[PDB]
């Protein structure tokens, strides 16, 4: 199938998409467009939103619908019927917390007391229900990499950016973050990949 | 497979799998818990979240990792891969939406404020894109019934709570409720449901 994905030049909502291309070893063109190319993007949309993918002609929209997608019949998907649910599970919950930042706020002072409130007031509880959920075992779901653990690398990469001591006690969570990076394929995705703040 | 749900008695991010359930003809626990009830049970939660679906002792969470899970295989899926990206992507669309209102803002303006924008300007946009993303289909997916009409009705039930005209412009939209509520099952449920403002 021929693949194209359209989000901006950052890692943001897509980069999930991007990290299962590359797992997988999946071509696709990566298109990420400039802010000021959206406007008339974003008319052709049908919810005027991105990520988007576009599959032999067909448009997909909704990075984890998408994501999903691409994950069907793989060994990304998880195990058994009910490790998948965990997975899906495990997903909603992360982008739960990462829709509660104020990412589009004009007002940079509000925007950044609203940030650090959310990381030290309400990421502890997230972090340790996550630690807990993980206990000693390897992944997140089952015991095989999921795409759960692919978007907990993922969210955490960026969390740290505001928040560097956010997993200062959680080293588990630490470990699987490097496990994840470690994977061959993964980890020269993240090699070759535009640096990009967020 | 005992079948145990867990929420507040109200309709909200639950009544997704109490429809599924009903339309599926799956006997199940309609477990409604009252606020004093709530603390002692969150503290048992993986998340701290509700609802939560108890199968055969087991727990899972997160009500469309929920409803995803028990709609598999069955025909309120999408009838190919893509489809079934699409069920998901109007899902999370109406989700998100839905999730954007501070239902547990404390006070009563400035929580009717962000409401009001919400309903006044936002909601107006999606349901024309909505609308259009429907044309003259029957369905929202697909030529046959799926869980995204389901949550379609389900999310437009409470939205006319607050905002009676939101489809005076869409009838299309209004045609498509209709349906959703004329399947056999779901009728049944309706009319038997516990009547709850949102
Ligand atoms: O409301 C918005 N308007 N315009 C935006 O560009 C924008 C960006 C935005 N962002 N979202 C994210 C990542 C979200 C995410 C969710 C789940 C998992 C992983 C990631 N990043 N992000 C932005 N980053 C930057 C950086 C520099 C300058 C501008 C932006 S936006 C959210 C809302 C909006
Ligand atoms: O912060 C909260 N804590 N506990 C809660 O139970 C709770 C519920 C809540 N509510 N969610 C909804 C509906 C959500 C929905 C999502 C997708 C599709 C359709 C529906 N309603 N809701 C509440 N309603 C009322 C009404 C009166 C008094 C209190 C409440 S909570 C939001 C936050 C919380
Ligand atoms: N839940 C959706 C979020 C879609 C979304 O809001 N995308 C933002 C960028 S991350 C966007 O399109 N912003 C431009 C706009 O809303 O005009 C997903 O995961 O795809
Ligand atoms: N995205 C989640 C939302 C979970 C959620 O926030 N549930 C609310 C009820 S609507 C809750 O448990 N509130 C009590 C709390 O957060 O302490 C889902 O759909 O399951
Ligand atoms: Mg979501």
């Amino acid at each position: 199938p021929n693949y194209k994905l359209t989000y901006f030049n950052m890692r943001g909502r897509a980069e999930i998409i991007r990290y299962i291309f590359a797992y997988l070893d999946i071509q696709y063109e990566d298109h990420r467009i400039e802010q000021a190319d959206w406007p008339e993007i974003k008319s052709t949309l049908p919810f005027g939103k991105i990520p988007i993918l576009e599959v032999d002609g067909l448009t997909l929209h909704q990075s984890l619908a998408i994501a999903r997608y691409l994950t069907k019949n793989t060994d990304l998907a998880g195990n058994t019927e009910m490790e998948q649910c965990h997975v899906d599970a495990i997903v909603d919950t992360l982008d739960d917390f990462m829709s509660c930042f104020p990412w589009a706020e004009k007002k940079q002072d509000v925007k950044e007391q609203m940030f650090n409130e959310l990381l030290t007031y309400n990421a502890p509880h997230l972090m340790q229900d996550l630690d807990t959920y993980l206990g000693g075992r390897e992944w997140l779901i089952g015991m095989s990499v999921t795409w759960a653990d692919f978007y907990w690398e993922i969210c955490s990469t960026t969390l740290l950016v505001f928040k560097p001591d956010l997993l200062d006690n959680h080293p588990r969570l630490v470990t699987l973050r490097k496990k994840v990076q470690a994977i061959p394929a993964v980890a020269n995705w993240i090699k070759r990949r535009p640096q990009t703040k967020l």
